């Protein structure tokens, strides 16, 4: 045995494992049971707790991945493959899990909570890239990753009723978070200093947690990359939650609400997914089946309205986009676009994009989209029509609600960083058309390179450790820069005033202002009073 | 005869001329001024368009400017040189149709190309003599023979009850085109070729231009065009029929008249002065930059919208070179924009920008105005004074005169013709509107015509070098069709304007330089998005 592997939680006792990590050794405790598996008559019901368990529970390896659609655009391809399930897919998958450094911490150490995206239908903490081991070694982290439903299994919801509220996904993430607050002071980690971080989904959700009241006592701080609570993607209405739900019911041959969930739990796991992606309203992109839902209860209004008149005075957040947050998407149902070629396409290609990448957009508003993205200097190369249908999703999807999330928060008392990455990973194995891919800044921010054998550049391991830097900087003291050192430069917070953020990649850190300012007051200002109207 | 200078006799179709030897800074010029080219529109003629003028007896005398065509006369500025300028120079009246015609001293030995001006002034002022259109430098300096016209504006010209008889609309269009039919036949004896006519003008005069090149009637009659600042297609150039009765009958209720033949013949009873003095009251909202009698689209000099027109013409044959200043706005601001002053600053609120785009673009909706807004919004500093005052002149600038003009060298390009495009930005040493104003509406005329040679005008000798510049390159293209001078490769040349590459040059005190793209991404918004919007 070993004291430093042996914990004691409020449900019992725990082993965990001791890793290697470049520089030493971690305590890691994986595959910690957070709640009762959601199973069977529990599909689509909030989570409850875990019951205490007897002897010792072996935590030295990751538990199941939650139940969730499998990528198959392309096989063997590393690039997808590496967001894939990479442990037994099950509806039992109610697990977290815990890093830290070994011996454990002698003092209170600020944790890190990472919430993974994966658009709300995918995803799991026990991918690669969220590995936990450098953050614990090198800068003496306490992290946690936690697994919580997605897909139908987290969001399938008819709205009103008791056994299908909807949000249970949301409420999977916030019981992990309460069992951060009980039992992390067990494994040297300070309860009074939590920090939320997550990507895409991921970061939404740290928005959602943001904005809903219950969950504001679990967190002090809050990272959101590449995603946010508004914006198009992240939430659907009671209504139209209510309307994909009945329909994947009718998919599957089911069937008053009691009798259709019964029904819907019922069926095969795999039979759920087989059908999830056909409710969608319109052919499109970005856009996903089952979302959190403006229930009036975990989310009390939209999330634009929460955001528009919400008190933000003690919160410190760090937010951030990738230099081409769209790029990704649009191989996933553009015509033209492919890993495999240039995807140098028509300008009838790009006003067919557009009503693909903007599906909810009038024909008129189509027409401003296009309008405005087109370069009137060169209206038909192929090239720039490419990299213009790139930024119509990405601004779209990511970097106007973003703008809009900082400008919000910002003039509603919260102190905000933000910041935007544009280092493309030399061992990136997508197109180099794709530049900095949406998730791609992850492996960084995580400290991968930091690794001998994943090859990466000697440049990109000292870029790693200045992003753990900052990340844990802010984690524990709510500020990215560095306590001591006098001589940065300074990365300064983001005003309306000002509108500040900073460039990570290669070279030290370069202040710039507004984020994408006039191309987001289309989106953020001009489109909403177009469509009102019209 | 006998006595007199025997090189300033000249015979014309009705008549003996006698003109003056002029001086000019290298030598001097010969000039017949004041030559009638049409009866006096007067009594019963007032609305109608012009007839020929009937032969006379003797030697008429032809060495001093006629009158100018009644108009409105500026107030705004008493005093003030920077409109003082622009106002009436000889007296008004409405016995105002004659021409000027300035040649090399003496009269050149074989067929010279000829250049005609029109002059601009929103087509309700204007005038062929006013200082800035003195053509004595270009002919010296040049050998060109220049023609300026006077033609009728305000309701005198373009006051229409279009299908009537005694009002059609547009005769002020029509006394140019008499002017220009006088050229075709009576210029050779002056030594002008008339196989070779370049017509240029600036704003209102640019717009005319354009309408000329647009009405087929005209096309035998030039060869050329230069439009300054304007063009025939825009929100100012143009009425529908519709709009110009409603403006005729408004301001005939307005001056106590009241069936069209009884309308027009009571307004003919008024005295000119009356049809004057309300003829601003007829605009359908407050706005700058929106005149009240001005050409309309009669189906006849115009068969259809210069917009129609342009879009479907074929302009095969035709040699044209366009262009703006670099603050085409700034002067109609402090002619009805809350805040701006000539005297001032001019820094102003966010909330004066909003409403001066209200009075910029008065035909937008609410929405529209909104567009506006948050296109020229400079969203790093979104209550910046300076910024918003500068945005307020760009957005008139723009909206009237770069956007349209851009829409206009595209289509001419994409028809085949042969387009030069420039942007004029010196600011004239000798300018006495406030620098904020920077490069206005107007002023690269006074360079155009050479002025800047007269060392009396207190002019910068790079100014001078300058002027001399430009004359060459509007001379150029008026002997050729070319702007560029072909003894010379050092220069760098002017290339065409294309859809393709957009190419336009920067015409100030440094050689010339090419740029891509006139004001592109904000002229898309105006040419390609604005009108989209409207069509919901
Ligand atoms: C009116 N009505 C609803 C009846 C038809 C309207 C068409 C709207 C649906 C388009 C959804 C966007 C394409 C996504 N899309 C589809 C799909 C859904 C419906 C139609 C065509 C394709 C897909 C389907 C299956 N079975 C399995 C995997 C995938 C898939 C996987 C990943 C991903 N990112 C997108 C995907
Ligand atoms: C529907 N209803 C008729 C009831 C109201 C609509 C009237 C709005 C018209 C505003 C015209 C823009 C200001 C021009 N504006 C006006 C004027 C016209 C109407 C109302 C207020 C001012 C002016 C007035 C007089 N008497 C004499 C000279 C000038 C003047 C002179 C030069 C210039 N460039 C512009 C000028
Ligand atoms: C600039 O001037 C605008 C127009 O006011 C006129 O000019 C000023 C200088 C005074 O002589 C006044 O009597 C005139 O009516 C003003 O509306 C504007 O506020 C002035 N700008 C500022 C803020 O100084
Ligand atoms: C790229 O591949 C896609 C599908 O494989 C195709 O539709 C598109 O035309 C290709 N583009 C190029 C660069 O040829
Ligand atoms: C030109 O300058 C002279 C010398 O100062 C002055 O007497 C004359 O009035 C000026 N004339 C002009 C055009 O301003
Ligand atoms: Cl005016
Ligand atoms: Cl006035």
């Amino acid at each position: 045995e070993d004291p430093q592997l042996l914990v004691r939680v409020r449900g019992g006792q725990l082993r965990g494992i001791r890793l290697k990590a470049p520089g030493g050794p971690v305590s890691a405790f994986l595959g910690i049971p957070f709640a009762e598996p959601p199973v069977g008559s529990r599909r689509f019901m909030p989570p409850e707790p875990k019951r205490p368990w007897s002897g010792v529970l072996d935590a030295t390896t990751f538990q199941n991945v939650c139940y969730q659609y499998v990528d198959t655009l392309y096989p063997g391809f590393e690039g997808t493959e590496m967001w894939n399930p990479n442990r037994e897919l099950s509806e039992d998958c109610l697990y977290l899990n815990v890093w830290t450094p070994y011996p454990r911490p002698a003092s209170p150490t600020p944790v890190l909570i990472w919430i993974y995206g994966g658009g709300f239908y995918s995803g799991a903490a026990s991918l690669d890239v969220y590995d936990g081991r450098f953050l614990a070694q090198v800068e003496g982290a306490v992290l946690v990753s936690m697994n919580y439903r997605v897909g139908t299994f987290g969001f399938l919801a008819l709205p009103g009723s008791r056994e299908a509220p909807g949000n249970v996904g949301l409420l999977d993430q916030r019981l992990a978070l309460q069992w951060v607050q009980e039992n992390i002071a067990a494994f040297g980690g300070d309860p009074m200093s939590v920090t939320l971080f997550g990507e895409s989904a991921g970061a939404a959700s740290v928005g959602m947690h943001i904005l809903s009241l219950p969950s504001r006592s679990l967190f002090h701080r809050a990272v959101l990359q590449s995603g946010t609570p508004n914006g198009p993607w992240a939430t659907v209405s009671a209504g139209e939650a209510r309307r994909r739900a009945t329909l994947l019911a009718r998919l599957v041959g089911c069937p008053n609400d009691t009798e259709l969930i019964a029904c819907l739990r019922t069926r095969p796991a795999q039979d759920l997914v087989d059908h999830e992606w056909h409710v969608l309203p319109q052919e499109s992109i970005f856009r996903f089946s089952f979302v959190p839902v403006v229930d009036g209860d975990f989310l009390s209004d939209t999330p634009e309205a929460l955001i528009n008149t919400g008190d933000f005075q003690d919160l410190q957040v760090l937010v951030g986009v990738v230099k081409d947050e769209g790029s990704y998407f649009l191989v996933y149902g553009v015509p033209g676009f492919s890993k495999d070629n240039e995807s140098l396409i028509s300008r009838a290609q790009f006003l067919a994009g557009v009503r693909i990448g903007v599906p909810q957009a009038s024909d008129l508003a189509a027409e401003a989209v296009v309008l405005h993205y087109t370069d009137w200097l060169h209206p038909e190369d192929p090239t720039h029509l490419r990299d213009a249908m790139s930024a119509v999703v990405g601004d779209h999807n990511v970097v106007c609600p973003v703008a809009q999330l900082a400008g919000r928060l910002a003039a509603q008392g919260a102190r905000v960083y933000a910041y935007i990455f544009e280092h493309r990973a030399s061992t990136l194995t997508w197109p180099l058309w794709m530049g900095v891919p949406h998730g791609y800044e992850i492996e960084f921010i995580f400290g991968l390179p930091l690794d001998p054998s994943l090859n990466y550049t000697t440049e990109e391991r000292i870029f790693a450790q200045r992003l753990m830097k900052y990340w844990t900087n802010f984690a524990r003291t709510g500020d990215p820069n560095d306590p001591r050192d006098s001589k940065s430069p300074q990365w300064p917070p983001y005003t309306t005033a000002a509108q500040q953020y900073v460039s990570l990649n290669l070279k030290p850190l370069e202040v710039r202002r507004g984020l994408r300012a006039q191309t987001c007051a289309f989106w953020n200002r001009f489109l909403p009073k177009l469509l009102s109207a019209t």
